[PDB]
């Protein structure tokens, strides 16, 4: 659907959409001013950078990558991750946050670009039937995990940085 993608065709055009999207928006903004904690954070009276917002980005779509390969090696795998509950979602993201504190945005946005790469690669291997003809984690089918942590936070993230260009000089 127009709210979470229902077949592959959809989940590849909204990570192309919602990324291509991302990607500009990136390429635009000074790198200069993308330490300063000027965006609203995700949790409500928090402040993060755009640094921080790619970092944050780059976890959720490094996971479900390693979702799909490590189970696709006969590995088990842990959800969402190993020592994290399903609640624990400010946890885990606060994880990514400490893993990359100290990445450069210009590294963060290459990795990011990377994930994203390897993503679309890992859908392209696979089938709609694959993908959304029956369930993958418990009650959920694959595709719907990759959306969940591919083109619906990159179309969170692109209405994010729209309302913070508004402030910080930036047309985009
Ligand atoms: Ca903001
Ligand atoms: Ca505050
Ligand atoms: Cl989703
Ligand atoms: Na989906």
């Amino acid at each position: 659907s127009m709210s979470v993608p229902q077949t592959k065709a959809e989940l590849l055009l909204a990570i192309d959409k919602n990324f291509s999207k991302l990607i500009s928006y990136l390429n635009t903004i000074p790198p200069e001013i993308t330490s300063d904690k000027s965006m609203d954070g995700h949790a409500k009276g928090t402040e993060m950078s755009v640094r921080d917002l790619v970092s944050y980005l780059l976890g959720w779509n490094a996971l479900v990558v390693k979702w799909i390969a490590s189970d696709a090696k006969g590995l088990p795998v842990d959800f969402p991750e190993t020592g994290y509950k399903w609640n624990q979602l400010g946890l885990l993201a606060q994880k990514f946050y400490s893993d990359y504190s100290e990445l450069s945005y210009e590294l963060l946005v290459a990795e990011l670009q990377t994930v994203k790469n390897e993503i679309v690669n890992l859908i392209n291997d696979r089938t709609d039937d694959i993908l959304y003809g029956r369930p993958w984690y418990t009650k959920w089918t694959m595709g719907r995990m990759i959306s969940f942590n591919t083109s619906s936070p990159y179309a969170n993230a692109n209405g994010r940085l729209r309302k913070w260009a508004k402030n910080n000089n930036i047309s985009l």
